């Protein structure tokens, strides 16, 4: 098996269309994701073309080994896709009708800039390499694109399946290349980060600062440095589950934000014990009242800052 | 080798049947679960019938190779099956009697609104695409669907397995797909829950209760801060255990609810200490005295009130 | 290649024998063990018989494809066995000696009652599916069942490995099926449970008793519900290396017990407290010097009853 | 299907190359680096010489079976890389052009001593025996070396991936052995550990110096405890994400440095409340007043000695 | 293909050789390391003889297939080895030369009596099982048994690799099993414990101590209970990268050790407590004071008796 010859000097056109049946395991630390789907290859073989009156079938069923099939690849995968060929249907001028069914761990790098309020773009590219006879183009045939309506991708929404029909026709080692963009936009179920780590996270904060409506140093510095070792185990638990980033997230500028109100609040707590053993409870009682007033407001202006610079 | 061709235009019926012989890791962060059984396969073969009298055999034994087998794959699975042939028997009107012990790693969306009280009802998706010359349509041989009585799923109590009888009818990639529904119904063992998480997360509740019958303001800040740490460590060992749900868990609801009881605990013994000092200790102890009673009475009509909106 | 014909119409026997190389991987959370060991089977093919005097040779050695082979599997397996054919040798009367080594993954539940003082019965099921031209039954040949001196699995001491001799013949979607039962007896080495769990829990709890030797409630607050942190420590310790058991464990009921205790402690420390304040230290002097018998005595009776009801 | 035989006796020349498609998983503990790329290979075999007028194509495919394909290994790999052959083109002269696309788990270990702020070469040896008839050499075919643009390794920042062209041919068990370095410099992208571990680790020892405004020994033990905690967290969070060296890390110096700090601060606070209950807080004040420019002064100062001898 | 005759009744001398490649994985818990490495067996088999004047070679190359070849297999592997053949030649006499790059999972027990300064002796243990015709012996070819420079076991210093030239010979199920065992002596790297676990910990308790130098109970009970928290999370560090012995280690001796100065520090801390309310601050002073030799000197002579009994 040899590929098909040319009529003319054109390239030989691989119509391409994959069908999401499963999507799992979005793993945010590695930034891979799992697929299985269908994938559907057809191109035209002037030399397998019958006469359906003659040939009296209408369709002639191949085995792989029995044909040229062009060898498509994925660009971003891990290792090679596991295939099972499921059907390979020539019509009478010609037309090869491929189908298999692959399973693939691809690697998709993420955004985690808004996080965990985000939105991602995963791509699955597909490739095919020229052979020497003729060059190989990738095309998008839009009836063969979709996803089953059960694909399900835990902690996220998906919005669309789509492919950029302008296939990217590149040279790589004196050989053409044609690459095809496959788009599977998610946005994130960002509901559970509310109640499991947001809500107790500024819970533990408010708890400290009633450490402004107590005198008591022994006491405000309990309050003050176990809510600290409280927020320490969640910021843990938050950078556990995410990758290590060059640049800031949402939710990690927020809990970083955090440490210095905390390191605040011990020098207004220091600053007051001073005052009151200096024989000075009157300057102690103002900047206590102040703080009152000064820590949420700051506070809840600073996350108008950030969610402005973020969003 | 190609599928039997019709005696009118009927289509070609597969029977089936799954026989669980294994029952394993149900990975509730994953929502999939192992799967090692028996699949039967039984259709009519015309071509394969023979006279038992000059042959001189009742049934003919055949490789999978020398005859037509219909491509069953399973839809909800990771990869596609681990399967062995076991058997291969034909009759002599052709009924071909196929056997096959399979593995597989089901996907399988569970509902953990009510964990972990919670019932399951897991999916096995049996599918086979029909092909140019007929339509090749599932059914379910009754006599062939079950499980063997020493199945178990550690942490699961297995109700039923049984089969919807009528499969789906629907088109895919310009093929009759023909699906059929095999449902495992399981129930969660609850009991660990009890003496691991509920019990020792309300013992600690109390034991910060015990703040109401105290004046001390620095041993009150100890225990009622100390315990809500004591909280975060069961609330984060139960979200590591469970997958991020877009929706509220019933053990998801119960453990926030216990932050804002901590929270309020921790005004009322602001509230107390701040009187204290203001040289008013008789509005003090009316409301400590109050919380006493309310901070119990609350939390029970609060988990009657969740309780009847989960189950 | 087809199953040996019968002279009469009885079943065929397959000697079996398992002899153990490796024992490894022995998960508690999974309930599963690996195993790498000798498949000894032999059966008698008298198509394959021959003359001894005129074939010169004593033992005639054959290819697996070569002759009929019967078709064993595992029951409890993960997924079906790596084996690797050793040697397949025909002695004149047409007795088959066949030997394979094979690793695979046992699914074998255990009883966590008594844990860490438990014992278990690893078990390995040989199952033969017959024919439909012979019925196959499994047989044990003793010399051919054994454990190499060397076998060791981590943490546990190797008591037996024998096999249930009589096999169990049941019928299987219309076929019969003999079943084999090799049983390997274990018991868990207890020993590092002494001083990394139980002697450190104790610990804690006798640090906690401290407090019925202090009139000081802030100081008894902190020894209390520090201690009861430390404790809910070793508890999470202990139940993330065991599995959810429907059912209550020996170190799972201790465990669970101490809280209680911890939680009796807190009531004591407060009831102090409230005596102190309440103008009245003759009562909660009385108090706390029963405590320091009652405590001890009940903890060491409570113990005995436990130990009574679990050994 | 034997080696080429030489014209004279020269060696057999196999010209590589390996251009990057994919640089994944760089696991610190495990000091391994999973790859995914192009290997080219290509050597004369005059055996393998067509006329392509007589044979009709220009350029002869062949199946990796049908001809003669040097054994090119992996030194550095876990186990033999996953290769699919993409493409075997023989020109009329006999010179064969080989391509496959591979993925591999490579062993190379690392330098952690400057670690967060490190830069690593990456290898990847190629390897070839050489046979009974010939030597085989290796060559670098620089056309064919080189990675795309969108290769991207989570935390790292790609440099450079280039081949040492010259080969370490040299004696193994009495046969000829050439070898090839291929070089991926890469350097950590350092920014994360900034809000993730530096600062919030350097802020709970700020916190921990608020001690040196404090008389009250009880608050001051509550403080520098408390924080001591939280930095052990840091400390084993740190060394969780690391293998063990043989060697000081620089961030691993930092850590240590900071637990003598810690317990120095103890040493002040005990000093400080011995001379307050001895009647003397005159030596006590002098001692504490020091300690507020002594601590941040060597802070800073050792940083400074540590910084020079890591960089 | 079948085994060489023998000439006399002489058993079959195989001659091994094991050259390290790779040494990668020591899992402590697990006790396995990976190993990639060549195999090189050689063996007589005159039958394979050959005139190098007639055929006009002086070496013969053939594939597996063609001749002959001993079924090697390792007893301590996980599961049998991933092998690849890399050359057969035959000599003019009929010496068989065969070499194998293979790479396998190897299960080899682990002494942590001195843990972390602990070594260990690695088993790679060549099997060979007899045939009815003839009896086969394993032999160690010195020449062939080497390891390359560069093979680095991550946390260990590689000794020394030999093998023990005398095989353990004995029967197995009625044939003669001849064992070669491969030592591979390693020495673990316990520089990095002494920052990481050793020190700290240390620290830690000598932090403890700083209450024998203060009368405040309350911040005594905070010192000793705090600290006692930080060694317990020391101790689950250790334990979770160890597996579980029946024996005491050196490093859990120690930890162990360490809980009951624990435990002391808080009797006396009560005790001096307890004589300071009952108004007899001279009893207690008397005591404290004793503590503060006592305590260091009984550590420093436990631990010379601890390192005496282990080493
Ligand atoms: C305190 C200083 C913290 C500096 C950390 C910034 C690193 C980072 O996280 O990102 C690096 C970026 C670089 O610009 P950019 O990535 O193209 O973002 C802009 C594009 N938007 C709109 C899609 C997000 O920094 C900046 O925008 C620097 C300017 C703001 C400084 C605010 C200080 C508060
Ligand atoms: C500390 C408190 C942190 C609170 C975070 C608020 C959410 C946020 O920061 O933003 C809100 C995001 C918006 O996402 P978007 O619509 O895709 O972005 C807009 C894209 N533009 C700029 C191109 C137009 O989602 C939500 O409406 C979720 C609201 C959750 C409220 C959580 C309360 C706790
Ligand atoms: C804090 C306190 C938490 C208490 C949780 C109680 C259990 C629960 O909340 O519910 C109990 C669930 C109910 O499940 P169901 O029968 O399917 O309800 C469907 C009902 N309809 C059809 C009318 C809507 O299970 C059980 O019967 C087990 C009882 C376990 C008691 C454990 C007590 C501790
Ligand atoms: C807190 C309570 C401390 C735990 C007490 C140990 C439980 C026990 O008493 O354990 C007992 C088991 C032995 O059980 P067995 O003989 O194998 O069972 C079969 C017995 N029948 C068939 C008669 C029922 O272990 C021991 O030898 C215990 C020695 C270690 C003591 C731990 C000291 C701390
Ligand atoms: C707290 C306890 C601190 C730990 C003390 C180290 C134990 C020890 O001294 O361990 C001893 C081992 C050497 O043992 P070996 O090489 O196997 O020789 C055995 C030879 N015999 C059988 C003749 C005796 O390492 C050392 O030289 C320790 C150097 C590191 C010291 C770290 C101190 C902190
Ligand atoms: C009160 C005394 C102090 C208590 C000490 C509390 C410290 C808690 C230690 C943190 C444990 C977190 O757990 C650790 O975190 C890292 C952070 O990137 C995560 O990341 C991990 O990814 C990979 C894959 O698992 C591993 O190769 C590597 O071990 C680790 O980097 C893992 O989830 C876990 O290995
Ligand atoms: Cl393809
Ligand atoms: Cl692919
Ligand atoms: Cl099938
Ligand atoms: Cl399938
Ligand atoms: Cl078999
Ligand atoms: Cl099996
Ligand atoms: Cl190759
Ligand atoms: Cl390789
Ligand atoms: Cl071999
Ligand atoms: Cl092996
Ligand atoms: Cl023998
Ligand atoms: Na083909
Ligand atoms: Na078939
Ligand atoms: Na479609
Ligand atoms: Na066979
Ligand atoms: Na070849
Ligand atoms: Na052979």
């Amino acid at each position: 098996v040899s590929p098909p010859p040319p009529i003319a000097d054109e390239p030989l056109t691989v119509n391409t269309g994959i069908y999401l049946i499963e999507c799992y395991s979005l793993d945010d630390k590695a930034e891979t994701f799992k697929v299985n789907a269908f994938l559907s290859l057809s191109w035209k073989d002037r030399r397998l073309a019958f006469d359906p009156v003659r040939s009296g079938v209408r369709v002639k069923t191949y085995e792989p080994e029995a044909i040229w099939i062009p060898e498509i690849r994925f660009v971003n995968v891990e290792n090679a896709r596991d295939a099972d060929v499921v059907d390979i249907s020539v019509s009478p001028d010609g037309t090869v009708q491929y189908l298999e069914r692959f399973s693939a761990r691809v690697l998709s790098p993420l955004d985690f800039r808004r996080y965990p309020f985000d939105s991602q773009t995963l791509h699955i590219y597909l490739i095919v390499r020229s052979v020497d006879t003729r060059n190989i183009v990738l095309a998008v045939d839009l009836e063969k694109v979709g996803k089953n309506d059960d694909v399900f991708l835990t902690g996220w929404d998906i919005e669309s399946f789509t492919a950029v029909v302008k296939p990217a026709n590149f040279a790589l080692e004196d050989r053409l290349e044609s690459k095809l963009d496959y788009q599977l936009r998610i946005s994130r179920q960002y509901f559970s980060y509310i109640p499991n780590i947001i809500l107790p996270m500024l819970f533990i904060l408010f708890i400290s600062w009633t450490a402004f409506w107590s005198t008591s140093y022994e006491a405000n510095v309990t309050l003050v440095v176990s809510t600290l070792i409280a927020h320490i185990a969640f910021n843990i638990l938050v950078e556990t589950n995410l990758p290590k980033t060059p640049y800031m997230t949402y939710t990690g500028a927020i809990i970083f934000m955090i440490y210095l109100f905390y390191f605040v609040a011990v020098i207004e707590v220091t600053v007051q014990h001073y005052l009151k053993v200096e024989s000075q409870p009157a300057r102690a009682a103002s900047i206590t009242r102040a703080s009152r007033i000064a820590f949420p407001v700051v506070f809840l202006l600073a996350n108008i800052i950030l969610a402005f610079l973020f969003f």
